[PDB]
């Protein structure tokens, strides 16, 4: 069912300047936004109109947006989780409600990697890959077979440079951060379309 | 016998434009090229006129050339291998025929690390070093004592931040690849051998 | 702890790049630990007795950008992963520790003050482990005793499964053994003030 492809929209130049100005008037499209500070790149996934990514990529940094920089609405260092108001045009994934243990991690290179959930915030890859297959995909989505968000990719367990299992912030942890709330900008340099 | 030294030729700014334009009018020299996207760096080894490197660094990107960007001539994801037409000026290594297990790995820093081959695509360092010695040297060559290409550095077995063994695409897999068949990757430096 | 810290960014990537090329940094220098960068990677440097020390695996044999142009290395020790420059005017200097305490504190680029238990000449254990990301990019940062004196600089970490448990450092002694025995410039892009 689940397939994906990537689209690069900027170079490092556009990125650098966008970061400095915090002003991105490119058209936002897709559910998964390929994201970057000037010095490191990772993914940001959208759920419930909020654009979620990891703190170990974003920091407390703002998001470059059409009317200037967007301050983080949510920030949870303990859960390695931040979130901005999703910019106009960005599609939002719906949270999973079926309880499927068969998860699908989508990577920055638009690979769809099977995972079996074996814990609340953790699961094993059905076939190990070199860690390069995952690196730079933090803040990417884990999807159930219906393509609903179960959680966002946070870390991976590896040995001898081969990743055997993953760690993610579940979608429930987001609801808990959301309720509990109640120099450079991060830049959208591409996206990953789903289906 | 084997020795090697490095030469940088571009800054990151130079690299950024050369990447976007896709046009590199610099003089290509050496057998091993220090290569970079705008955002990561590794190596590319030339063998029999083909300029090889790793997919996990270069993706499916073109290579900035003196008459515009050059499209990958080979792309084997499963082996983590990509190849371009070697750009004019580059020198080319010849595959090893002597079957030696005494390999020698050349790094981006130009260190010549002795490796004992212990499998088709696998070998051990005679004395371990910190992973930082190797990191960024994917696409670099592993050389027999006579200075010929046996393979191409791909990944490393490390623990506690020290590298003990390596994994490399053998020069035969390249022959199999050859038989079967936004930004450009940029040459920002090179490594001269002897 | 009597020891607390915060960081100040002073440059961005474009600013860093130019300054690397020129090797001329006219920015006013402050604090003991300097956030340091080549164009393509970033780490830390610590001042002890007028000498600004960092890791070779970050700086190599690069000059340091200075107010009257680039500063050649005063000490280089690749066996120990150690390099040092004359501390540029403005830079405050920590003092070597003499109490022989084993209750060390690692300071990171994100201004975290991590407890460590010295368990060897040049090695220690984190009192409570953390994800490796907490340490990455903090090489050349200070390990301090309870009195805020230097015992050594952060060099490497022992990790498994993405969690850092122990660390490896150059002792301050080894620097005194270096002191007796003996294209781009590295650029300061921020600092970390201690107390
Ligand atoms: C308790 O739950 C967790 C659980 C985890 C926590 C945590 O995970 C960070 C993880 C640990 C480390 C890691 O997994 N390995 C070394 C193993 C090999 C690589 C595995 C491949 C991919 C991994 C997803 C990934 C990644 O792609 N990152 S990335 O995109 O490349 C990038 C650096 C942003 C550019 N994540 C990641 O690589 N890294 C950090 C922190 C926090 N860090 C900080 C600051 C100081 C950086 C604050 S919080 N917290 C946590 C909490
Ligand atoms: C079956 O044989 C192999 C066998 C291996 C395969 C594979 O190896 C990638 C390897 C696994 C990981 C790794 O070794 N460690 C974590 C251990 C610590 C570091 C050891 C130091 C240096 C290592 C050589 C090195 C390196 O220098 N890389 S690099 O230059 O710095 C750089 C990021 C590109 C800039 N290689 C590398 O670091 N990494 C990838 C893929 C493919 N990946 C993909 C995409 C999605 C990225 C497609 S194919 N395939 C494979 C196949
Ligand atoms: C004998 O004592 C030691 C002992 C160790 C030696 C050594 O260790 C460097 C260590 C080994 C490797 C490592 O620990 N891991 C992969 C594990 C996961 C990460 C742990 C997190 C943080 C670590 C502190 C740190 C760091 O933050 N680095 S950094 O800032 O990000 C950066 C790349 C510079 C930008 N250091 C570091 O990560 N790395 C290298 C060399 C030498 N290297 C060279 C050249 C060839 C590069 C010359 S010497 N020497 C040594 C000597
Ligand atoms: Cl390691
Ligand atoms: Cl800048
Ligand atoms: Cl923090
Ligand atoms: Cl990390
Ligand atoms: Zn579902
Ligand atoms: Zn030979
Ligand atoms: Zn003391």
């Amino acid at each position: 069912p689940i397939t994906a492809y990537s689209q690069q929209t900027r170079g490092l130049l556009g990125c650098i300047i966008t970061s400095l100005t915090g002003r991105d008037r490119n058209q936002v499209e897709g559910e998964v936004q390929v994201v970057s500070t000037a010095t490191q790149s990772f993914l940001a996934t959208c759920v419930n109109g909020v654009c979620w990514t990891v703190y170990h990529g974003a920091g407390s940094k703002t998001l470059a947006g059409p009317k200037g920089p967007i301050t983080q609405m949510y920030t949870n260092v303990d859960q390695d989780l931040v979130g901005w108001q999703a910019p106009p045009g960005a599609r939002s994934l719906t949270p999973c409600t079926c309880g499927s243990s068969d998860l699908y991690l989508v990577t920055r290179h638009a690979d769809v990697i099977p995972v079996r959930r074996r814990g609340d915030s953790r699961g094993s890859l059905l076939s190990p890959r070199p860690v390069s297959y995952l690196k730079g995909s933090s803040g990417g989505p884990l999807l159930c077979p219906s393509g609903h968000a179960v959680g966002i990719f946070r870390a991976a367990v590896c040995t001898r440079g081969v990743a055997k299992a993953v760690d993610f912030v579940p979608v429930e942890s987001m609801e808990t951060t959301m309720r509990a709330s109640k120099k450079g900008s991060v830049v959208i340099v591409g996206r990953i379309i789903l289906s």
